[PDB]
C-alpha cells in the first residue's frame, strides 16, 4: 500500500504545515501539524476543556463505530518550545492520503496549552519520530508510520514540504519526480528517538564551504533552523545591521536587507537554502525589524533542522531495519 497528502501552510511565513487525516467511521477529518519531531497522535477533541478549544476541528469518539476507549491509558507531552498537551487513548481507524490504519493510538486532548489554543488551524499532530518517545503510559503506543510500515510497498515516508505554497507528505513510495538529480542518504542515530542524523558543513551565502560535523535532527514541527551559535554568527555577520536580540529572543535584521544562502552538506551533496527561505518578517506589525529563520540552538541542547531547511529539499525517511535519511534538491 501507499498513501499521498497534501500539507498546506498554515499562514503566510510557513509557521507550520497541516495535512488532512480521516479519523473514525464515518470519517471525521481533522487537519494535523506531521511532526518528524515526536511520536504521539494527539487531537483536539469532544474531550478537550471547553475554553481551550478556539475554532479548531474536534474529534467525537462517541461518533465513531470504531472508536474503542483504551482503558487505563493516558497522555501527556511537553514540546520544546514549551508547549504541552495531556488527556487519555482511544483506538480507531486513521488513514492519511489513502492509507489506513486499524487500531491506531489517538490520544484525546483533555488540557492543551495556550499556544495550542490560540492556533485555529491546527487539530492535532501527527508524530513521525521512532515509537520510543511515545508518551502514553502504561502501555507505549506506535505511531501512524510503524503501524503501517509492514503493508507499505516500501517502509519510507517523504517530505516534499513548500515555501509558501503546498507540499506533499508520501508514505510507501518515493516519488522520482519530486527531485532533481541523486538522493544522498545519510546515516541516522535512533538513540533519542530522532531522526538525528549529521550534516558535513555549511556554507553562507557565496562563501566557501566549511567542512565541519553538526549534529543535528529533521523535525517537520519546528519551523525554524537551530544551529550551533558559531554557525549561526557567520551567517547574520553577512547581513547588514543584524543583530541577536535578547528583548526579541534571537536574531533580527533590517527588513530592507537581501539575505544570502546558505548552504548545508548532506555527504558530498549540498542543499541550498534561498534568503528569502530565511525571512521571517516584522517582529511585530508594521516594524522594520524582521526575525530571521536561521538562529542558535544553544541552550536548546541540540541543532534542529527544521522547516526552513527542510522545505529546500525532497526528504527521505527511510525506515528500514537500519534507518536512513535522504536529501534531494528539487
Amino acid at each position: 500500500s501507499t498513501g499521498s497528502a497534501t500539507t498546506t501552510p498554515i499562514d503566510s511565513l510557513d509557521d507550520a504545515y497541516i495535512t488532512p487525516v480521516q479519523i473514525g467511521t464515518p470519517a471525521q477529518t481533522l487537519n494535523l501539524d506531521f511532526d518528524t519531531g515526536s511520536s504521539d497522535l494527539w487531537v483536539f477533541s469532544s474531550e478537550t476543556t471547553a475554553s481551550e478549544v478556539d475554532g479548531q476541528t474536534i474529534y467525537t469518539p462517541s461518533k465513531s463505530t470504531t472508536a474503542k476507549l483504551l482503558s487505563g491509558a493516558t497522555w501527556s507531552i511537553s514540546y520544546g518550545d514549551g508547549s504541552s498537551s495531556s488527556g487519555d487513548v482511544y483506538t480507531d481507524t486513521v488513514s492519511v492520503g489513502g492509507l489506513t490504519v486499524t487500531g491506531q493510538a489517538v490520544e484525546s486532548a483533555k488540557k492543551v496549552s495556550s499556544s495550542f489554543t490560540e492556533d485555529s488551524t491546527i487539530d492535532g499532530l501527527l508524530g513521525l519520530a521512532f515509537s520510543t518517545l511515545n508518551t502514553v503510559s502504561p502501555t507505549q503506543q506506535k505511531t501512524f508510520f510503524d503501524n503501517a510500515k509492514a503493508s507499505l510497498d516500501s517502509p519510507v515516508f517523504t517530505a516534499d514540504l513548500g515555501y509558501h505554497a503546498p507540499g506533499t507528505y508520501n508514505f510507501g513510495f518515493i516519488d522520482t519526480t519530486a527531485y532533481t538529480g541523486s538522493i544522498t542518504y545519510t546515516a541516522v542515530s535512533t538513540k533519542q528517538g530522532f531522526w538525528e542524523w549529521t550534516s558535513t558543513g555549511y556554507a553562507v551565502g557565496s562563501g566557501t564551504f566549511k567542512s565541519t560535523s553538526i549534529d543535528g535532527i529533521a523535525d517537520t514541527g519546528t519551523t525554524l533552523l537551530y544551529l550551533p551559535a558559531t554557525v549561526v554568527s557567520a551567517y547574520w555577520a553577512q547581513v547588514s545591521g543584524a543583530k541577536s536580540s535578547s528583548s526579541v529572543g534571537g536574531y533580527v535584521f533590517p527588513c530592507s536587507a537581501t539575505l544570502p544562502s546558505f548552504t548545508f552538506g548532506v555527504g558530498s551533496a549540498r542543499i541550498v537554502i534561498p534568503g528569502d527561505y530565511i525571512d521571517f518578517g516584522p517582529i511585530s506589525t508594521g516594524s522594520s525589524s524582521c526575525f530571521g529563520g536561521i538562529q542558535s540552538s544553544a541552550g536548546i541542547g541540540i541543532n534542529i533542522f527544521g522547516d526552513v531547511a527542510l522545505k529546500a529539499a525532497f526528504v527521505v525517511f527511510n525506515g528500514a531495519t537500519t534507518p536512513t535519511l535522504g536529501f534531494a534538491s528539487k
